[PDB]
């Protein structure tokens, strides 16, 4: 019953949900199926003329977070869960997965020209779905600050399926698939969503987690090129939780390491060409051999085994020296973080105890770094349990001696500081950050990675004033001020600026402080961020 016309002429019907109109599970590319697998999406080039998009597709293939090729009761589990026909009823994915959503106010029609939020979901490039993500929330807040929003979220590749590296996929050319993926629903963006209602030059990308590091990407893509048909494809980015990603190139150690790992569990160890054997092997093989390499809650933590990685033609450095270098879309940013990013992942190391097996662990996971720089490291993020993360939370929370420290560390290596890193060399256009403190005092693990999903999509609390009233702003003005809230979000210049520069949330509401904290830990993981890379 809502309808629209797509830039090709094919009329498709979606679904009214009464707070708002639905067009769910739009195909943009061709299913990367078969001898696709691995490879640069195809544009969708078929018709869709007279069909109905009432419902979410398949997610893309997941991979278990709790894989390995170690055996373990937490792998086993997630496996037993996620083989299950209620899971898979529940949460269908498929290869076939590469479709678009949007959603937008009751009453939009073609031509309103309403400012486009599109949505880039974050699973540890490694699981996730558009379809957990709903926009209501979003889309009601924005009418009601009379401020109406389109959202549109697409889905990508994740895990082996979407980040599969080494030197044959370097030598096709088929680095990244995922944000290839993301990239080619931006397209389609720019070219069909003034049919729904939008307007291609008022398009906001945000995410969150992976999603956030891949808008990071999409900033310094093709050396900050992010034009398509002579036009930028979005005027601004909104990052919550994750910037930069620390990794080495697409054919260094760990993704070589990666794809012979993938290609002997898959049986492709014997192959002369590795790369069409694992094209060839099915569906469920290649999901066996992928829960058999690690998952982002396994040991290895943040030591992932699918993540964006520079290749030298559309990523061409390492991310940190682009940052450096200027190679960046030049466009108005807000980039923030929760308080306590990585006590989640400090889950996966529960069994180191001792200074020597932190070490040890430090050492695992950061391949590059020298003993004066893990040395470096424990002096800045002592093993003292007072000093940890959750932060200011004193002797509470000692899971082990270790729990806090590597929780403190993996936290703002991953997400904290590296934005702040980003913050102090990004000049491409005006910088606005917040840092939340919503949950203070919640046990164990603090203003948690990823609650701010909870206050955006699900749950109304002080932290909704941020991601949703403050965000539709910044996409409709590109000013998060325009708002009306009481207290006024500072423009972020440096972090050695005098005056606060942060808006921060705690229970109760809003107000402001500074991005001065471990300053110590900044210097030892930034001095030369490739010692830390992955
Ligand atoms: C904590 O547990 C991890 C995961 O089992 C241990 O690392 C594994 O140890 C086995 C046996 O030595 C190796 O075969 C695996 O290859 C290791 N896995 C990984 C991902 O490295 C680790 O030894 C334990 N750490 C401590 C401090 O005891
Ligand atoms: C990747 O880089 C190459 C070389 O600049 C370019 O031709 C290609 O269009 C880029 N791909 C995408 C999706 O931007």
């Amino acid at each position: 019953a809502p309808t629209a016309t797509l830039a090709n002429g094919d009329t498709i019907t979606g679904l009214n949900a009464i707070i708002n109109e639905a067009f769910l599970g739009i195909p943009f590319a061709e299913p990367p199926v078969g001898n696709l697998r691995f490879k640069d999406p195809v544009p969708y080039s078929g018709s869709l003329d007279g069909q109905k998009f009432t419902s979410y597709g398949p997610s893309c293939m997941q991979q278990n977070p709790e894989g390995t090729y170690e055996e373990n009761l937490p792998k086993a589990a997630l496996d037993l869960v996620m083989q299950s026909k209620v899971f898979e009823a529940v949460s269908p994915s498929s290869e076939d997965c590469l479709t678009i959503n949007v959603v937008r106010p009751p009453g939009t029609k073609a031509g309103a020209n309403l400012p486009v939020m599109l949505w880039i979901f974050g699973g540890g490039f490694e699981v996730g779905g558009t379809s957990t993500f709903p926009p209501a929330q979003m889309i009601t807040k924005s009418i009601a600050m009379g401020k109406p929003i389109i959202h549109v979220s697409v889905n990508y590749r994740v895990s082996s399926w979407g980040f599969l590296a080494g030197d044959e996929i370097k030598a096709e050319g088929s680095a990244n698939a995922g944000l290839k993926d993301q990239r080619l629903g931006m397209q389609w963006v720019a070219d069909n969503i003034a049919a729904f209602g939008g307007d291609p030059t008022k398009v906001t990308i945000f995410g969150e987690s992976a999603g956030s590091m891949s808008v990071m990407c999409h900033i310094l893509w093709n050396d900050g090129d992010n034009t398509y048909k002579g036009k930028p494809l979005f005027r601004a980015g909104i990052m919550q939780s994750g910037a930069m990603v620390p990794s080495d190139a697409v054919d260094g150690i760990y993704g070589n390491e990666i794809f012979d790992l993938l290609a002997s569990n898959a049986g492709c160890g014997s192959a002369s060409d590795k790369l069409a054997c694992l094209r060839g092997v099915s569906s469920d093989t290649l999901e066996d051999a992928t829960n058999n390499t690690p998952g982002f809650l396994a040991y290895s933590s943040l030591r992932l085994s699918y993540l964006p990685r520079p290749d030298g033609v559309n990523i061409t450095d390492d991310m940190y020296a682009l940052v450096r270098e200027g190679k960046y879309a030049n466009i108005p940013v807000i980039i923030g973080d929760q308080n306590d990013e990585g006590t989640f992942f400090g889950t996966s190391s529960l069994n180191v105890t001792t200074d020597a097996q932190a070490r040890e662990y430090f050492k695992q996971s950061f391949v590059h770094a020298s003993d004066a720089e893990i040395d470096t490291l424990m002096t800045a993020y002592p093993g003292d349990i007072t000093q940890g993360s959750p932060f200011d939370t004193g002797i509470l929370n000692a899971l082990t001696p270790q729990f806090k420290r590597i929780s403190a560390v993996l936290g703002d290596l991953g997400f904290t500081l590296a934005r702040r890193y980003f913050l102090n060399h990004y000049t491409g256009g005006t910088k606005y950050s917040f840092l939340s403190k919503q949950l203070s005092g919640l046990p164990v693990l603090g203003t948690f990675h990823s609650n701010d999903i909870v206050f955006q999509d699900y749950l109304l609390g002080s932290g909704s004033l941020i991601y949703n009233n403050a965000f539709i702003a910044f996409a409709t003005d590109l000013d998060p001020n325009t708002a009306g809230l009481l207290v006024k979000w500072p423009e972020y210049t440096s972090s050695s600026q005098s005056g606060n520069n942060l808006m921060m949330i705690n229970a109760l509401g809003l107000y402001t402080g500074k991005d001065n904290f471990r300053t110590a830990g900044y210097d030892a993981l930034f001095s030369n961020p490739p010692s830390f890379f992955v």
